[PDB]
RNA sequence: GUGCGCCCAGAUAGGGUGUUAAGUCAAGUAGUUUAAGGUACUACUCUGUAAGAUAACACAGAAAACAGCCAACCUAACCGAAAAGCGAAAGCUGAUACGGGAACAGAGCACGGUUGGAAAGCGAUGAGUUACCUAAAGACAAUCGGGUACGACUGAGUCGCAAUGUUAAUCAGAUAUAAGGUAUAAGUUGUGUUUACUGAACGCAAGUUUCUAAUUUCGGUUAUGUGUCGAUAGAGGAAAGUGUCUGAAACCUCUAGUACAAAGAAAGGUAAGUUAUGGUUGUGGACUUAUCUGUUAUCACCACAUUUGUACAAUCUGUAGGAGAACCUAUGGGAACGAAACGAAAGCGAUGCCGAGAAUCUGAAUUUACCAAGACUUAACACUAACUGGGGAUACCCUAAACAAGAAUGCCUAAAGGAGGAAAAAGGCUAUAGCACUAGAGCUUGAAAAUCUUGCAAGGGUACGGAGUACUCGUAGUAGUCUGAGAAGGGUAACGCCCUUUACAUGGCAAAGGGGUACAGUUAUUGUGUACUAAAAUUAAAAAUUGAUUAGGGAGGAAAACCUCAAACCAACAAUGGCAAUUUUAGACAAUAACAGAGCCGUAUACUCCGAGAGGGGUACGUACGGUUCCCGAAGAGGGUGGUGCAAACCAGUCACAGUAAUGUGAACAAGGCGGUACCUCCCUACUUCAC
RNA sequence: CACAUCCAUAAC
């Protein structure tokens, strides 16, 4: 009959084709409980699950008959999501703090399950330059694009909007929704979550080295406002642009014709006067990429976009570049409802480094003449060239993390972490080599990539002297203890294979600024394509720590999130131990009494 | 829970410190002197100066001692125990029998001792094999072509430092709070490091040790020898510097790693100051000073990077700033234009203390003018220790001493006879099957020697490691004037002080370790307080109603334009109306439970290391007594009166089955009993390693 | 463009 994710599957198809249509009737696929097991095929790759709203209901209880205590409630009207707990943190560096939320489980799985609807409608209309919360997209292709056709731009505007996520207007958004979704109890279900909700996000940019992917916590729903900006600007950069014929400047085309003149004469004679003759062909040549091979009168514009940053790179004049900046204030007021703040809408020419996504980012003017061997173009002019910021972000690291010391030359000398001599020797290393993975995974683009040596000389000294204290050794016996045979250094353990050694990470392996792992690798698990999952062992009715297969009796998830704080003295921690997996199933009568033993 | 470490007393059981006073000891050789002075002179002998080559005359030296270093041997204190006694074991005791044997700290408290002159460590090293690169880009062949101190792997064979220290000989004075040093607690949290608390016992003062910098290659290069594209050097390489055939007139190494001038100019080696430190206080490298007998003859020369200025180009040289780059000033390239790390901090002051040569000058100073102070030996005096002699109230282990206390065992012949007729278990007894018991099994046999349950005189062991303020016991004796005053003064200083007076045998700390009680402080529990004063930002203030609002209902299976379906209503800011622990205004406390050492300062006293000294680092906070905040230990192990299930199994009749009772019994996880394990606990314990 | 050493050893 297409069970439901073929029906939907069926949409996602609809909105490419019919380049407008009204999509109607969406509710009624909220409702047969078959989708409800992707939402429980998505609710396990999710690092915050702990903190809970502000009713108890722990975040579990998977069991398809409160699928019917779902569907039946979202049936008349009487699911109604639950209000604020504002459990207050700030964002690094300043005083602000930006609202932070949380639900219940049951919302949680609507939730989850009306972003599958709406991303089935919305994805095939989101534009190809917003990069923020999709799909094959992240940090990385945003850059990859400025890599690209960025290059060769005169001038930048670096935008800002004053608080542009809590901002979110909520009665205008939905006016835009219903363009689209022409549907009555869709929208109301958003209104649930609207102004019965919060405004929920984050600031730890760092959690993933310069994203705010907690930093802002939110489904689609931010990418929906603002794609009517994603719109506007790529209809903007019509009306602007106007293609001139010259390329190639006329100051440029005199010096380029009268070379074909002479180096077809080059050949018909070599000898004494070839040299006389060479030296206004070898001297002239002086003044060849001296002279510029492009022109600054054409007008092109550009624009990128994450979730609330966006660049536009113009070319043209600032008289340009001050219109650019003009008609985005008559938009964000008064479509939107926001202030692009003048303050810090930096115009910064391009030459000078701009800040987007963590990365500084400029046009190479620095005029040196490579070989490409043979043929020869200068492979360093209008060349987009990522930066690292050393200055504003790796010297906060260095100093946030206390690895450093500043010394009376400024030099920055390591010493250990006072607060990691507790743990052993590997789970030392595995601090130190994931802070360092994540930094240079995440700047694995810079055009000086190889500059981070300051900083991985810092960290693998200072993973050794921790190392050093809680042995009571020093940085040279700590090497000559932990010694090969190679000259390298590493951690053993004894596990099942045979010894091994824990190593430290690099460069030509953390580099690499055309290929990268695609989730973030902190311990990942595997795709269980074997039918291991949180689904078929619901239709399984199984007991292992039970011995009956009642009915009366409740089924439901016991996923907690870590399995490494699981001691092994008490009756429960010896199932997870075996199996090998976060979450089992937990019963009507085995959760209230054998994990509750104590409280 | 750091080897010792209590408290009073004594001073060779072993020792330490100080004081005088005798005796002896050794200064290259002689001389003079006194004297058995010692370095002063005189004269010779040997050595030292390569500070960057050798010789000739002047400056430094020449012993013995103790104190230390290093190495190899032999042996006190310590070990599972020999061994050995001991209610037999609970625990105690090891002249020497092996094991270490300088031990782990000498820092309060001995390892010693002979013999020799030298090891860790740290920089400059072969072997012993790399694995690699090889001046030709590569292909060709250890072509020792021709490196192997390229670093490996190797674990120590060569050179340097480590490898010394102390001991009187011109006297007094002069810029004596002189420069210049040193103490002036510790900690908590103010994190904008803004002038803040605590018996801080100092005062001022918010921005400071600190970097952003080198010009006739001092680039896009670390916080290093290096290694690579430019301007800029192409003649070897395109008949191998050993060879072969090449790529190209392209290919490597330096010079073009400076346009003048000044000087020093490699190595060792002296003494200062650094870095080395790190987390506080003392031994190797490497920087930086300065210093290494004057004069003659061969000897006396080519550097080279900076010390020095420019000298011009120069990148693109902070930059505040207006400025598509090869665009515009200006203190010009520390020149606040900016940046990063760092609290009653950096600095400056104020007080009491230290202040060598005897600064350099001034009078030195008179038979070289004066010197008695090293080390041992003996005596006398003074002191002194955590050493030595004395001195001992709670919890744990043990249980012999029938020491005090409850356990004595069968029936039938027929109670008469007794079981002394018979049997024979039972308390018993040996091994150890075995799963505790049954002791098997002949057996004293028919309560003793083994039922538990306690204990003085008992026998052991541990606690003498500071947290808050009041009481038992050995004693106010073990101390005759308490080092905490007796007792009063006496300021001080925070005190207890030490200073002045003064009491006479209860006059004195109230000798020791560990208990006990009353109220405190923190943590983990457990229950509740919740008006001693009620009303509020207003959290319970989407309620209701709302606002006369608003477009929008309810239970299910199709793609989107739309298949179907059974056939007058929730939601749209809030607003408005009582409270709860309290920020808005006040005459969260109960209840139980347990309990640790970071120091620091004052006087006394014991030691050591760095310093000329003042002082600083340590020794359990060194210890004691006075003061103070900070602060409120972890983990395993056994043990359990007290906890419980399960496979086996205990035993006659709790069970059959008869029997002279016991006896063969097939059947008790029907455990009548209860171990054997598993579990959660709950409790005790420096038992064991940690932590200071 | 740049791979990375020496950071000593020893008073509680």
């Amino acid at each position: 009959m297409k069970p439901t994710m073929a029906i939907l599957e069926r949409i996602s198809k609809n909105s490419q084709e019919n380049i407008d249509e009204v999509f109607t009737r969406l509710y009624r696929y909220l409702l047969r409980p078959d989708i409800y097991y992707v939402a429980y095929q998505n609710l396990y790759s999710n690092k915050g699950a702990s903190t809970k709203g502000i009713l108890d209901d722990t975040a579990d209880g998977f069991s398809e008959e409160k699928i019917k205590k779902i569907i039946q409630s979202l049936k008349d009207g009487t699911y109604y999501p639950q209000p604020v707990r504002r459990m207050y943190i700030a964002k690094k560096n300043s005083k602000k703090m930006r609202p932070l939320g949380i639900p219940t489980f049951t919302d949680k799985l609507i939730q989850e399950a009306v972003r599958i609807i709406l991303e089935s409608i919305y994805e095939p209309v989101f534009e190809d330059v917003s990069h923020g919360f999709r799909p094959q997209r992240s940090c990385h292709t945003a850059l990859k694009t400025i890599k690209r056709e960025f290059g060769g731009a005169r001038w930048f505007v670096e935008g800002d909007i004053k608080g542009c996520f809590d901002n979110i207007d909520h009665v205008t958004l939905i006016g835009l929704i219903n363009l689209k979704i022409k549907d009555m109890k869709m929208s109301q279900l958003i209104y649930k979550f609207l102004k019965a909700g919060y405004l929920e996000n984050w600031q730890y940019h760092k959690t993933y080295s310069g994203t705010p992917q907690g930093g802002i916590l939110s489904p689609l729903l931010a990418n929906i406002y603002l794609h009517e900006l994603d719109k506007f600007v790529l209809q903007l950069k019509m009306k602007f642009d106007r293609e001139s014929p010259e390329r190639i400047t006329p100051e440029y085309r005199e010096l380029h014709n009268e070379i074909k003149r002479i180096s077809h004469r080059l050949k018909k004679l070599e000898g004494e006067e070839k040299a006389k003759v060479l030296l206004e062909y070898q001297e002239k040549r002086k003044r060849l990429p001296t002279l510029p091979c492009t022109s600054q009168t054409n007008k092109v514009l550009k624009y990128v976009r994450y979730a609330d940053d966006f660049i536009i790179s113009v070319k043209g004049s600032k008289e340009d570049c001050q219109w650019i900046k003009e008609q985005l204030k008559l938009f964000i007021h008064n479509k939107l409802k926001m202030e692009l703040s003048e303050e810090k809408t930096l115009i910064t020419h391009s030459s000078q480094p701009a800040r987007f996504l963590g990365y500084d980012i400029r046009v190479r003017r620095s005029g040196t003449i490579k070989r490409s061997g043979k043929v020869k173009k200068r492979t360093l002019n209008g060349s987009v060239e990522l930066l690292i910021p050393l200055q504003d972000k790796i010297r906060q690291f260095i100093f946030d993390k206390k690895i450093a010391i500043q010394k009376k030359d400024s030099s920055w000398f390591p010493v250990h972490r006072k607060y990691l001599i507790r743990s052993t020797d590997l789970e030392i290393i595995t601090i130190y080599n994931s802070e360092l993975r994540g930094i240079c995974n995440y700047y694995g683009l810079a055009s000086n990539f190889n500059q981070l040596n300051y900083f991985a000389y810092l960290m693998e000294y200072s993973c050794l002297k921790t190392i050093a204290s809680k042995h009571k050794g020093t940085l040279s016996k700590t090497i000559s203890m932990f010694k090969d045979g190679s000259g390298s250094w590493g951690i053993p353990y004894e596990i099942k294979q045979g010894k091994q050694r824990r190593y430290f990470a690099n460069f030509s392996e953390c580099k690499s600024p055309y290929q990268f792992t695609d989730e973030i690798s902190q311990a990942p698990v595997l795709y269980g394509y074997a039918r291991n999952t949180l689904e078929n062992r619901l239709k399984a009715k199984c007991c292992e720590l039970c011995g009956t297969s009642d009915e009366n009796t409740s089924y439901e998830i016991h996923h907690v999130n870590k399995v490494k704080n699981l001691k092994g003295k008490e009756k429960w921690e010896m199932a997870m131990i075996a199996k090998q997996r976060k979450t089992l199933v937990v019963c009507f009568h085995c959760h209230r009494h054998v994990i509750h033993k104590h409280k």
